[PDB]
């Protein structure tokens, strides 16, 4: 495959400057690593602090550039379970304000900084300083009320996190915290935000085409 293992973590290169990190609780969860010139940016923690430290040490070994910041895509264990490891390593952390507000209730450690969003879903840019190619979009409530998404400018890649399921999926997975009414529109809004992205990365399946977006929305239509 060309995948690399480091400890409990698996890494897959998606583009010259983009890798997928995969950690396991065994249920896989995926996030991203982005090389932006002389620094690295992370999207999502692993499930645990130990696994998240393994991400950081793989970065040091294989890329050897400082990790400037991390953005985490909602307040659940697969995305924010490793916040203490990021803070211990001195990595500035960012999440939706609503994720930070929900974090204690969800058993997560809040990020240091809060992202806020316009009515059209786009991040208010002063809340996302020096984000380089990361384009942060809040598509509306779906998998959770706080779920956010990230496009990588200059690439074909957009990250749907746990909102988006793969195009062969039989269900929308864990709907315990979901907004079943608004989910379909939120999935479609993600697609519209990143209209040229052709590789859709998501939390619990391998990267897919845009078919994942329209399939997710079709399944979500049946919840309303
Ligand atoms: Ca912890
Ligand atoms: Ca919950
Ligand atoms: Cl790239
Ligand atoms: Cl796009
Ligand atoms: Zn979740
Ligand atoms: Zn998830």
């Amino acid at each position: 495959t060309g995948d690399q293992r480091f400890g409990d973590l698996v890494f897959r290169q998606l583009a010259p400057n983009v890798w997928q990190h995969t950690s396991y609780l065994a249920v896989a969860s995926n996030g991203l690593i982005v090389r932006d010139g002389g620094r690295v940016l992370v999207v999502d923690t692993a499930w645990t602090d130990d696994q998240t430290a393994q991400i950081l040490n793989w970065i040091k070994q294989e890329i050897n550039l400082p990790v400037a910041l991390a953005v985490v895509t909602h307040a659940h264990q697969d995305k924010m379970g490793g916040m203490d490891a990021l803070h211990a390593a001195g990595i500035a952390t960012y999440a939706n304000a609503l994720s930070n507000q929900l974090a204690p209730q969800e058993g997560m450690v809040a990020a240091q900084h809060s992202l806020t969003f316009a009515a059209n879903g786009w991040v208010e840019p002063a809340t996302a300083p020096n984000f380089g190619p990361l384009k942060v979009f809040y598509p509306g409530p779906g998998h959770t009320s706080d779920n956010i998404t990230v496009g990588i400018d200059g690439t074909d890649i957009a990250f749907g996190g746990c909102l988006i399921k793969d195009s062969k999926a039989k269900s929308l997975g864990n709907l315990g915290d979901a907004d079943t009414e608004h989910y379909a529109a939120s999935a479609r809004a993600f697609g519209a935000a990143f209209p040229k992205a052709s590789m859709i990365v998501m939390s619990h399946s391998a990267p897919d085409s845009r078919a994942a977006i329209t399939h997710t929305a079709r399944m979500a239509d049946k919840l309303r």
